């Protein structure tokens, strides 16, 4: 039904050469980043020096859900010595400037990796992530750092009626975006856009009583709304919303809240845990032209968010 263990294109070429890069490459030219394709038979990626600052980077080009990472090492075509990475960290970003290190509760997630130069090792993310750029960061290795790789996940838009409605793309125009208050005076509504914006929406006073501030999106016409993607903001400051309500409307005057079935009250959605890495919240489809997101709890810096609405036309 909703399959998200799909290989993203390292093995197949679905991820093109121009989307693969690295911190450095081995000085003899025989281990280019583009050799990091899973099951590739000509070595793999290997950096110039072996250190835990070195990394292999993949640009997915589009926001993608990431569920799993598969790695091998490599047997040198030249020496036939086997090289492999024994453990790594993961780093992700929507834009390639702003990075998050994957965590496991309190601290960094250390993925156990290969133990030979031939076998594939699969690590599932305990909690899946929405991202565009992926960085593998070896911490330990045998003989040297060598990688062949695959990434697994899916597009959010593969789910039925789950299109990005135009906050990111722009097809939802500046005039269609509004807010309770804005710190900027005569702000650019464009600032509230998921991913495509560098900053974000900040209300006037970073603190307020919960459910007093809102971002509102006019969809242009009545659509079917089936979810949101919420993201934090980079101001000076890095902020994100941790809890929010969602209200919706046809005529733009009479509002309704998405209700939690358990509590018979407006549902409290979980927000982000980072200023860049966004989160998808799906719900049962509603008819709406207007959607309001109401921050309820937030980071200590204040309310800061970027947003996208998910759905399709009637």
């Amino acid at each position: 039904h909703m399959q998200c263990n799909v290989p993203l294109g390292m093995e197949s070429g679905r991820i093109a050469n121009e989307q693969i890069s690295a911190s450095s490459t081995y000085s003899d030219g025989r281990w280019t980043p583009q050799q990091s394709r899973l099951h590739g038979d000509d070595n793999g990626w290997r950096p110039n020096l072996d250190s835990n600052k070195e990394y292999l980077q993949v640009d997915l080009r589009f926001l993608t859900m990431l569920t799993a990472i598969a790695t091998q090492g490599a047997i040198s075509r030249e020496t036939q010595n086997g090289y492999y990475v024994k453990s790594y960290k993961l780093e992700v970003s929507t834009n390639g400037e702003d990075w998050m290190v994957y965590r496991h509760g309190k601290n960094h997630k250390v993925f156990q990796a290969n133990n030979d130069a031939t076998e594939v090792v699969l690590n599932k993310l305990h909690a899946p992530l929405l991202t565009r750029f992926v960085r593998i960061r070896p911490q330990t290795w045998h003989s040297g750092i060598a990688l062949r790789l695959e990434l697994f996940g899916c597009r959010v838009t593969d789910a039925p009626c789950s299109n990005m409605l135009g906050m990111l793309s722009g097809l939802i125009a500046d005039s269609q975006i509004s807010a309770s208050s804005t710190q900027e005076y005569l702000w650019s509504p464009s600032a509230a856009r998921l991913v495509s914006s560098r900053s974000g929406w900040f209300p006037r006073i970073p603190q307020a009583q919960p459910g007093e501030e809102w971002l509102q999106v006019d969809l242009g016409t009545p659509k079917t709304v089936k979810g949101v993607i919420i993201q934090g903001a980079r101001g000076e400051a890095r902020a994100f919303v941790r809890k929010f309500k969602v209200s919706y409307s046809l005529n733009g005057k009479d509002w309704e809240y998405i209700q939690d079935p358990r509590t018979q009250q407006p549902k409290l959605f979980e927000g982000n845990m980072h200023y860049d890495t966004p989160d998808i919240r799906r719900f049962d489809p509603i008819p709406a032209q207007y959607v309001r997101v109401y921050p309820e709890r937030w980071s200590p810096a204040g309310i800061g968010m970027r947003l996208e609405v998910l759905g399709c036309d009637w």
